[PDB]
């Protein structure tokens, strides 16, 4: 069989799946940040995703085993069955159904951005955890963490991957809201997306010490002035911007 990949959630594509069907598509599935696409031979469709031939086999075995380390300077993200022979600080996060194995350009954005703004013995909040890797890498760098999800599935991914790692960063099931009472933060770290930052910038600069950092991701491109102005909005400064792909991590300070 073949695999089509496009780059988004079947929610962002729910107008096309229909024509994936009518292609010949025998399965779906959504992946992180990706929705991959099951057919028995490939034809030639409009909708701009990645044809790969995955079959003979286990198409979960074959991804699971072709991933490599995630460099994220100053952290390497590893699967528990990966060595690393560099300097890098190592995070190892099981590659699970919780977004955040370390592969997507908006988890990289993030933790290379914690390196350059946390300062050790800060308060951090990791907004939207996931599998927790924000929060594990923030407790390397010196910080105190706090990850908070609205899926409190993600939960228990996040505290094994802490246990993992030999750090003890707190995982609560909630949003900014269920934050609050263990802050205010020095750092807020979030990698959503534009509609949501844009939302919650008032709450955001609630949440945060005079002098507090916050580093927004998830974001597309062509969305990003969305953010812009309501950071501005709620007297945000402006630090850095930071691209990957069609990603972008924004930087504020308060
Ligand atoms: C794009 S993933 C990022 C996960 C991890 N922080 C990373 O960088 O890879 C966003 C996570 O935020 C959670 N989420 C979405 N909306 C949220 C909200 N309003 N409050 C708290 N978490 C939310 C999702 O369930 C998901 O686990």
């Amino acid at each position: 069989m073949w695999v089509y990949r496009l780059k988004g959630t079947l929610e962002a594509l729910d107008p096309i799946l229909p024509g994936l069907f009518d292609g010949g598509a025998r399965g779906l599935w959504e992946r992180e940040g990706e929705v991959w696409a099951f057919f028995p031979a490939p034809v030639d469709l409009p909708y701009e995703g990645v044809w790969e031939e995955v079959g003979d086999e286990d198409w979960l075995e074959a991804w699971r085993r072709d991933l490599k380390p995630a460099l994220a300077p100053p952290f390497v993200v590893l699967a528990p069955w990966h060595t690393w022979e560099g300097a890098e600080i190592p995070l190892v996060i099981e590659p699970g159904m919780a977004f955040g194995t370390g592969h997507h350009e908006t988890t990289r954005l993030a933790l290379k951005a914690l390196a350059r703004h946390l300062r050790p013995g800060d308060k951090v909040l990791d907004l939207g955890t996931g599998s927790g890797v924000l929060a594990i890498a923030a407790e390397k760098l010196g910080g105190k963490a706090l990850g908070v999800d609205i899926d409190p599935m993600v939960l228990p991914q996040a505290e094994a991957n802490a246990k993992r790692n030999g750090v003890r960063p707190r995982f609560l099931e909630g949003s900014l809201e269920a934050a609050l009472p263990f802050g205010p933060f020095d750092l807020l770290v979030a990698n959503l997306y534009a509609e949501l930052h844009a939302a919650l910038a008032p709450r955001y600069r609630e949440a945060l010490v005079p002098g507090g950092r916050a580093l927004l991701t998830g974001i597309l491109k062509d969305r990003a002035p969305l953010v812009r102005e309501a950071m501005a909005g709620a007297g945000f400064r402006p630090l850095e911007e930071a691209a990957e792909g069609e990603w972008v991590l924004l930087a504020y300070g308060r």
